């Protein structure tokens, strides 16, 4: 099933910079939730608000890696949420 985190949790661990326009002790309710796909090295992150999902993103292990080797330390993994590539990619394979 879905592994959760909050995103309180997330910017605890340095995976999670910011959500745009959320002040940071609300935090606690945004969840996020990642899912496995059937294609082995696709992920499906949904992002949710007090419980309702607000976004979904899939993200390839992939073009992460390629971020990486190529610099980039932080992207814009929703529209608002600006999260850490290096954390990403060891939140979703560890």
């Amino acid at each position: 099933k879905p592994v959760k985190y909050t995103a309180a949790k997330l910017h605890e661990k340095g995976v999670l910079l910011d959500i745009d326009d959320l002040q940071t002790n609300q935090f606690k309710n945004v969840t996020f939730d990642i899912i496995a796909t059937e294609d082995v090295g696709i992920f499906d992150v949904r992002s949710k608000f007090l419980g309702v999902e607000m976004e979904k993103v899939q993200l390839n292990i992939q073009d992460l890696l390629q971020m990486q080797y190529e610099g980039v330390a932080v992207m814009k993994m929703f529209d608002k949420v600006k999260v850490n590539v290096n954390l990403l990619i060891y939140l979703l394979n560890k």
